[PDB]
């Protein structure tokens, strides 16, 4: 006896693994060059250098990867969410106007990434309805930018230090060596301690992050399209289609023909998601004037360059 | 004569790709129980639904894994980073005062994760110094807390939010939608900002996150141990020796046997990591008053709940 595995709720499932976000990436000696977006990337070996993915066996790029000795692993950073939706659809020429060099191999490895492997394919192995890609790393190229994060079907990023000794006995004990006392790390710490308190009740009432993004945004309606909605959210399209179908199973959107809708229960549903994430700085702040506040909302706006 | 890229450079390229953490566990039916710290998990297909990890060839636990017809994975939480550091050091009874549930095949299931997966052992397949255990999934948990993450030799968080669009001519078109014009969304885009200042600064010095940690720790913590050390700067014991075998090739820190301390240069690396992260701040906030500063500063700590 095996179990039936529902595959979207798997896929769900899978979602609670952050990963980072890498392009894939082949050209022949003819000059067809693919590039596919993948998450499915992770590291096998020391020596030899040995890394693989997983590549869809109904992929079209399949074949090239196949043929191709060599490929290219470029790992983005955070500033290429739109190389990472680009590579991420079919079409004509995914690479079209895109800047790129030609690493061994003819691999294409674009320009800013994170770190880029070159392989060569070393094996291909069964995968249920993937292929299991191995390459052995011949050059890489490691640059340090902060990266592409992937985690419940939505794009975020690296939360930069070390918490804070919260059960120290002194009062500058808790910092984790003194230069962590400066107002880069305090605001690190003020966001964690946020996402703390914030996200317990996020998901105690019972949205993931792909499903509170779309009811965010979508409460306001502004510019209710498909390409400005996924530019938004900051979400693949595949995770857009995906949480709205699950969005409307719970009363709280309407799929009305080309754009989405939320409903009366969507729209309280937003809000209500406003007033958690509002209670704690009400909490914090209840004792400061409406000046002080004012003012500490201005300054970040000053951080920020808004 | 064969030609290989230095095992040690391509790890620290390999720490680009930021994951989650999970523990691996197994219990044969003689009653032997494993647990292995890994990051080198992935999905591979959805139906069948399959996953990955790959174990070092010396492992001690790899016999169990290869004798036990079923294993689990757990994703690890923001808060599991003493459960992460328990399962990554070899030890006489790593399950000792740890509570766990026993799943099919007796797989131990950690409690307060992130999610869980259930997998009969499906195929062994060579990867250099690793074996790739590739996973039928049976079973699923997903209870979708803030994940751990591993990052540059170190364990960090998400950072949530879509970013702001900072190409709008109005106040409100910068926000993704307007309920997000609240303080959480204003400080993670704070943070931002400043880690897009910060960041490619701490780079152009060398550093990535695992020797900034060092730094900022040992210029002021010259005598703490290797237990305090691993908790205050968040990394694992096997992270803290190679970072420190790195600093220590630089000319920046000695290791006398008993501490690792700071050199003259290091202590002056410190101080300048400090210099930047202070000088962006210092810039924007020129325009305000010494008391407008120091209201701001403690407003942030009483945020953090210091
Ligand atoms: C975040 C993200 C991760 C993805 N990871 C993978 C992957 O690991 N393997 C895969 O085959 N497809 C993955 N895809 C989908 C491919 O990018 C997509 O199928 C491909 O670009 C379609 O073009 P093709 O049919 O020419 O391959 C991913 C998409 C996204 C948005
Ligand atoms: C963050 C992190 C990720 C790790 N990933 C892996 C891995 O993917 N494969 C592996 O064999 N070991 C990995 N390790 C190391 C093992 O956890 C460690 O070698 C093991 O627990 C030693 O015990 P054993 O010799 O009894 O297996 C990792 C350690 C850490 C801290």
């Amino acid at each position: 006896e095996k179990e039936v595995i529902d595959p979207m709720a798997f896929r769900r499932a899978l979602g609670n693994f952050a990963t980072g976000v890498t392009i894939m990436t082949a050209q022949t000696s003819s000059g067809e060059r693919v590039g596919v977006t993948a998450n499915s990337f992770n590291s096998v070996s020391l020596d030899p250098a040995l890394v693989l993915w997983s590549i869809d066996k109904k992929s079209s790029s399949y074949r090239i990867f196949e043929e191709a000795t060599h490929f290219g692993v470029n790992i983005l950073s955070a500033a290429q969410i739109e190389l990472s939706n680009r590579f991420a659809r079919r079409s004509e020429d995914k690479f079209a106007n895109i800047e790129f060099d030609l690493g061994v191999g003819n691999i294409p490895l674009f320009k800013n990434c994170s770190a880029a492997f070159e392989c060569e394919r070393y094996n291909i192995v069964e995968g249920g309805d993937h292929w299991i890609i191995i390459g052995r790393v011949v050059k890489f190229h490691d640059h340090g930018r902060s990266p592409l994060l992937y985690h419940q079907g939505a794009y975020s990023a690296v939360l930069p230090h070390p918490s804070l000794n919260m059960k120290s006995e002194t009062a500058e004990g808790v910092f984790p060596g003194r230069l962590y006392d400066n107002m880069y790390y305090l605001l690190t710490q003020a966001v964690r301690a946020y996402q703390n308190d914030y996200q317990p009740k996020q998901l105690a009432s019972g949205f993931r992050t792909s499903e509170a993004r779309l009811l965010l945004v979508l409460e306001s309606k502004t510019a209710s399209s498909k390409c400005d909605l996924q530019r938004e959210v900051a979400m693949p399209i595949r995770e857009i289609e995906e949480a709205t179908k699950i969005l409307s199973e719970k009363g709280l959107l309407i799929d009305n023909g080309q754009h989405y809708e939320l409903t009366e229960q969507g729209n309280a549903c937003a809000h209500m998601l406003y007033k958690i994430a509002e209670s704690h700085q009400e909490e914090v702040f209840a004792k400061y004037t409406v000046d002080e506040r004012k003012l500490f909302k201005n300054m970040l706006k000053d951080l920020i360059g808004i």
